[PDB]
């Protein structure tokens, strides 16, 4: 049984999005979304479809790029640290559930490498 997807709306939004969050939306997410390995990460893991009955027994905080995109677009985040941690939760969920060497893990790692390359140029918070 799949739980509802993570919330994408925040009833207490900041008055504005920092430059860092704008960069995360317009540069980082845009770049990751179009990567050849992005596709398994653009929506929640469907553990019914994938026949993974223990997925939520193991993964306490599901996360995916679709959720992150919506959060960025909806002014859900107060700062870049929150968003960066959501990306980190997404990648590490994959590493926790799967095994070194697995195709999905190799895909996640290449996507993560790109993520780290893109946040290299994250602006100083203003």
């Amino acid at each position: 049984m799949n739980p509802p997807p993570p919330e994408t709306s925040q009833p207490q939004k900041p008055k504005r999005q920092t430059n860092q969050l704008q960069y995360l939306l317009r540069v980082v997410l845009k770049t990751l979304w179009k990567h050849q390995f992005a596709w398994p990460f653009q929506q929640p893991v469907d553990a019914v479809k994938l026949n993974l009955p223990d997925y939520y027994k193991i993964i306490k905080t599901p996360m995916d790029m679709g959720t992150i995109k919506k959060r960025l677009e909806n002014n859900y985040y107060w700062n870049a640290q929150e968003c960066i941690q959501d990306f980190n939760t997404m990648f590490t969920n994959c590493y926790i559930y799967n095994k070194p060497g697995d195709d999905i893990v190799l895909m996640a790692e290449a996507l993560e490498k790109l993520f780290l390359q893109k946040i290299n140029e994250l602006p100083t918070e203003e």
